[PDB]
C-alpha cells in the first residue's frame, strides 16, 4: 500500500515576518518500518515551502545548526550578488546570516538549496533543499488552483539509493553525476495524493543530483504546462511527454473531473512518480483551462554581446576550473547577450542573477514549453540562450553560472559572472 504525499508546511513572508530558516538534523522515514537521520530545515527532510510576494522586502534569518560549513542560495532569485548566497556568505556551525531580500520579479516557482563549495552534491543529497514560491497580482488572479496543500501541490522529485534499513547512502560516483534507483517525491517513495474532483495544480521540481526525467500520464492524457522556471508561459501548453532536468521546475494543470485515478510516470525499481486520487463529491461545473496566462508575451530584445560557454566530459568550463579570484564573464546591467552553451556529455546548466529564453536547441527550435523565461537548461550538444542581466554583482560577490550536475560543480565546473551597474 502506498503512502500519502507529504506537504511541507507553508512559510510565507507576509504574516509572521522574519522567516526563520534553521538548518538542522533529522529523523525521516524514506520507507515504512524504517528511520534515518537526514538533513533539512526546521526538523523536516528537505524544508518548508517559502512564500513571498512581489514588492516584498523579506527578512530571512538563516541559522546553521549543522555539523559543517553551509552556504544557502535560492535558485532563480532576482537580487544583487551580495544577497544570493553562497561562498561569500558561508555559515560555519552555529553561525547565522540574516539578509533582507527585496522581491521584484514576476510570480514563479523557485527553489533553495545548499551550494557550499566542494560539498554541494552531498549537502543537497542530505535533504538540504526546498521549494520557494513568488506570488504576484497575475498569479492569484488567473482562474487556476492556488490553494496550497489543497489543489496546489509541490512535487519535489528525487533520486535516492537507500540501504536496506532505509538510510540514503551516497557513494561518490565521480565520473559523472549521482544516479539512484529509488524515486522519491517530497521524501516518500511513489506516494499518492488525494485531490478533489476538479483541476489540480502540480509544481514539479527536479532536486536530483544529475538524473533527468521524462514524465507522462500512465493513461495517455495530455498534460497542461503553465510554467515556467521564471514564470507563466504566454498560454498553456498541452504535451504528451515532459522533460525535467535537475534544477528545472514546471507547473502543470491536471483535470481530475472524470473521477478516475491517474499517475505520473517517468535502472529504477519503480517508474511511478505520483498518483492522484479523487476524494469525494464534485464541483460544479468548474473551470476549463484559461486561454492565455501571461497578459503580455513581452519577449526578448536585441543582444549587444555574444559568448561561447563550453563544457564537455571533464570538470571545468572552457577548460578552466572554478577560481574564486577569477572573473570569467563581465556583463552590463540592463543589456542583452547571446550565450552559446555546448556540452559533449549531457548535463544541466544554470545561471544566477539572470533570466533567459532558449532560442535554439541544436540548430533546432525549443519545445513549447521551453519558450518562457528560464534560468536552467538541459544541454546535450549546444543551445542558444537570449540572456538578460537585470541585476548587479561585485567581483567578490559575483553571480555563478554552473554545471547543474552537482558532482561536477563541486569539482570545478563553475564560472563567476560580474554584472556592472547601471
Amino acid at each position: 500500500q502506498q503512502q500519502p504525499l507529504p506537504v511541507p508546511p507553508l512559510l510565507e513572508s507576509r504574516r509572521g515576518q522574519p522567516l526563520f530558516m534553521t538548518v538542522q538534523r533529522a529523523h525521516w522515514s524514506f520507507t515504512p518500518g524504517t528511520r534515518a537521520s537526514v538533513w533539512g530545515i526546521n526538523g523536516r527532510y528537505l524544508g518548508p515551502t517559502i512564500r513571498v510576494w512581489k514588492g516584498d522586502d523579506v527578512k530571512l534569518i538563516y541559522s546553521n545548526r549543522l555539523t559543517e560549513n553551509v552556504s544557502m542560495t535560492v535558485a532563480g532569485l532576482q537580487v544583487p550578488g551580495p544577497l544570493m548566497g553562497g561562498p561569500a556568505r558561508m555559515m560555519s556551525p552555529n553561525a547565522d546570516w540574516a539578509p533582507v531580500l527585496p522581491i521584484r520579479q514576476n510570480a514563479a516557482t523557485l527553489w533553495y538549496h545548499a551550494n557550499t563549495p566542494n560539498r554541494t552534491a552531498q549537502q543537497v543529497y542530505n535533504g538540504l533543499a526546498g521549494m520557494w514560491l513568488v506570488e504576484d497580482e497575475v498569479s492569484k488572479s488567473l482562474p487556476i488552483p492556488n490553494h496550497y496543500g489543497v489543489d496546489d501541490f509541490p512535487v519535489i522529485i528525487q533520486d535516492k539509493r537507500l540501504d536496506n534499513f532505509g538510510t540514503p547512502e551516497y557513494n561518490e560516483p565521480g565520473s559523472g553525476g549521482f544516479v539512484g534507483d529509488t524515486l522519491l517525491v517530497n521524501g516518500v517513495q511513489s506516494p499518492y495524493v488525494e485531490v478533489s474532483r476538479g483541476w489540480v495544480r502540480l509544481r514539479l521540481l527536479n532536486a536530483s543530483n544529475s538524473r533527468r526525467y521524462q514524465l507522462q500520464m500512465n493513461d495517455g492524457r495530455p498534460l497542461h504546462v503553465i510554467s515556467g522556471d521564471q514564470g507563466f508561459l504566454p498560454a498553456p501548453v498541452s504535451v504528451k511527454q515532459l522533460s525535467l532536468a535537475p534544477g528545472e521546475r514546471r507547473e502543470i494543470l491536471v483535470d481530475m473531473s472524470n473521477g478516475d485515478e491517474v499517475s505520473i510516470t517517468c535502472i529504477l525499481v519503480s517508474t511511478l512518480v505520483l498518483t492522484l486520487r479523487p476524494t469525494g463529491l464534485l464541483p460544479l461545473v468548474t473551470d476549463s483551462l484559461p486561454m492565455r496566462l501571461l497578459p503580455t508575451e513581452i519577449m526578448a530584445g536585441s543582444p549587444i554581446r555574444s559568448r561561447d560557454i563550453s563544457l564537455g566530459d571533464d570538470p571545468g568550463i572552457n577548460g578552466q576550473l572554478w577560481d574564486v579570484n577569477r572573473i570569467d564573464v563581465t556583463a552590463q546591467q540592463g543589456t542583452w547577450e547571446r550565450w552559446t552553451v555546448r556540452a559533449d556529455e549531457p548535463q544541466a546548466f544554470h545561471i544566477e542573477g539572470v533570466m533567459f529564453q532558449i532560442r535554439n536547441v541544436n540548430g533546432a527550435m525549443p519545445f513549447p514549453e521551453d519558450r518562457g523565461w528560464k534560468d536552467t537548461v538541459w544541454v546535450d550538444g549546444q543551445v542558444e540562450l537570449l540572456v538578460y542581466f537585470g541585476q548587479p554583482s561585485w567581483a567578490h560577490f559575483p553571480f555563478y553560472f554552473n554545471s547543474q550536475t552537482l558532482e561536477m560543480a563541486d569539482r570545478g565546473s563553475i564560472g563567476q559572472l560580474l554584472v556592472n551597474p547601471v
